């Protein structure tokens, strides 16, 4: 086709970035986080219990108000490194910037406060590919791709810093606005996940981890870069950041001490800079600052793995090309 | 015609939104901003004494130094909501996006320092109808319109978020498609003579508790924020639980995130705003004010009562004023 569909995006505390979609004749709207790394759609119920607070604290579909809603029962659990929800088959008419799409989605039923009291956000659209999808219910992207209408069997990511639009997504093509110079790419290991070859990790000048490659999971819907704990103990370690009970943490004022971080795709180097990796919510000598990449300890089949979340997308805008089963990176902008 | 002229605007602090005219020969440059909820255009004056600061602070039209003013002199006083201005007509040429139109306009000579100082820009261009121009005299786009040039007797909005970016286009006798997705849909004018609607509802939440029986909205390009009725307001504002200052409402800065959607129900579609959309979030803090884009005012009749829907709404809404048809159609903007 000849179409392009974008969803402003907000970016909470450059952890959490959630766009708008309606579900459902008219639409009721919902605000999304469109993760790669999953590939179920998913909001709130009517027929939530409102004991468990999440949904009393969401906002709940209610198909009974959906002239399009149809029926659909099959029974869901859908389980995401932070957490598990489950609810139930429905389908009905979403639209997602300006497209209009008819998807079986998950009636979040039972959501739990752990930790869905955190998300500031509705619910999930899964960016993923059909092998990973609970009830192998085609994915909304393929859906949407069904349609013709999309320019190119793409779709970007453009993640803003917290200061303006707090990102973008463009759902058959990209936005040159929000990039610079050239795409390159990287293949994917294999169809139906997100996940590249990284060939080392580099703290400043020096190969420090996955000498002898890895694997390197690019997620939209993760805040962090991470990677398990072995390697990022031995990457604090080499940056001088010490464990301030829950997390890592810097002197602010030494925060553009800390040496570069390269990341090895595709044959290139990914550089993020301190100022890109450190939250310098302040600069003093008297405080100590958080860092943007902690430990994640993904389980097989997909784990060991690190997953390049928002702190990577920030200083990379991404293209997810489906048709090549690649991913294509250039300096945000 | 076949011809489409745009105009592009400076997004100030995502409360003022101007572009640039020529008047004079040689041009006589200034920003303004582009109303649709007035007719006239005026800038300030090299006649204004300058014992009004906002004549110090700002661009001021001379007619000595341009050969193709006209003289008129007739008096005129312009009030908005928020202040006046007066002065006296004259008529010159005006580009604006590379149309160029002899228009009447008004030197103003007074011109309050509250609020003027306050402006980023000099003056206004109205884009309203000749019903409500003072003075009867013809609007620019009347005036634009009789040339035959445009492709159609229609303009649009963009209005960009703000910038750490274009910050807005107007297009005359058109739209842009890389501004908005979707389809456009539109709500009739109540009439002619003002760019405003029918509203069937306002929802904070889900809850239909506002407008519950209809009312109007202006859609208003040179007003910065969504406005209703201090009663309106005041329950709107109940609901969000946000504190009544002198001029603004606010919300602890924490709160702002999860204050709930708030929907606009017009002609058949249902406008939804997110807290993202009108809340000044400038920082998360749970000892800090956060301000609202939504506010009160009491516009009088025979407009008024009216909610005005300004910046906050268009730079969610892509907006096209269509005159042929006495309609205003929104669509998604990108
Ligand atoms: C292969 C898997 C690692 C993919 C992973 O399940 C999906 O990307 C999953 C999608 C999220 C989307 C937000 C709601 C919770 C699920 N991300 C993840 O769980 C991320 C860590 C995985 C190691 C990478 C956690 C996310 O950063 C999570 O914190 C976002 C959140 C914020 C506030 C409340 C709840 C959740
Ligand atoms: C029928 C009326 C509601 C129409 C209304 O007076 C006009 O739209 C008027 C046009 C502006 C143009 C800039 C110079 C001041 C007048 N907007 C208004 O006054 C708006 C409130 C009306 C309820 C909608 C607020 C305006 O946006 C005002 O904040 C802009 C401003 C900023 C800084 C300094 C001076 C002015
Ligand atoms: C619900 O959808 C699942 C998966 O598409 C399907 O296999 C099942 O038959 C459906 N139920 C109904 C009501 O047909
Ligand atoms: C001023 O302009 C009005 C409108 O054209 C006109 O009718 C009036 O005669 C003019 N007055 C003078 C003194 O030029």
């Amino acid at each position: 086709g000849n179409t392009t569909s974008s969803v402003i995006l907000t970016n909470y505390m450059d952890t959490q970035y959630y766009g708008e979609i309606g579900i459902g004749t008219p639409p009721q709207t919902f605000k999304v986080v469109f993760d790669t790394g999953s590939s179920n759609v998913w909001v709130p119920s009517s027929k939530c219990s409102r004991l468990y607070t999440a949904c009393v604290y969401h906002k709940l579909f209610d198909a009974s108000d959906s002239s399009s809603y149809k029926h659909n029962g099959t029974e869901l659990t859908l389980r995401y490194s932070t957490g598990t929800v489950s609810g139930f088959l429905s389908q009905d008419i979403i639209t997602v910037g300006g497209i209009t799409v008819t998807q079986m989605f998950g009636e979040v039923t039972e959501m739990p406060a752990l930790p869905f009291m955190l998300a500031e956000f509705d619910g999930v659209v899964g960016m993923g590919f059909i092998e990973q999808a609970i009830g192998r219910v085609t994915p909304i992207f393929d859906n949407i791709i069904s349609q013709g209408v999309l320019k190119e069997d793409v779709f970007s990511f453009y993640y803003n810093r917290d200061s303006s639009l707090g990102g973008q997504i463009v759902l058959g093509g990209s936005d040159p606005q929000h990039y610079e110079g050239n795409f390159h790419y990287i293949n994917l290991i294999k169809t139906g996940v997100w996940q590249i070859q990284m060939k080392g990790v580099s703290v400043g000048s020096s190969t420090l981890l996955c000498e002898d490659g890895c694997l390197a999971l690019v997620d939209t819907g993760a805040s962090y870069i991470s990677g398990s704990t072995s390697s990022i103990e031995k990457l604090m370690e080499a940056l001088g950041a010490k464990k301030r009970l829950f997390d890592y943490v810097v002197k602010c004022n030494e925060g553009p001490t800390l040496p570069d971080i390269s990341f090895h795709l595709g044959g290139k180097e990914y550089t993020l800079t301190s100022a890109d990796y450190v939250f310098q919510e302040s600069y003093s000598s008297k405080k100590l600052c958080t860092l943007a990449i902690h430990a994640m300890d993904i389980p097989p089949p997909t784990g060991p793995t690190w997953a390049l979340g928002a702190t990577f997308i920030r200083k990379f805008y991404t293209e997810f090309d489906r048709r090549n089963n690649r991913i294509g990176f250039a300096l945000a902008r």
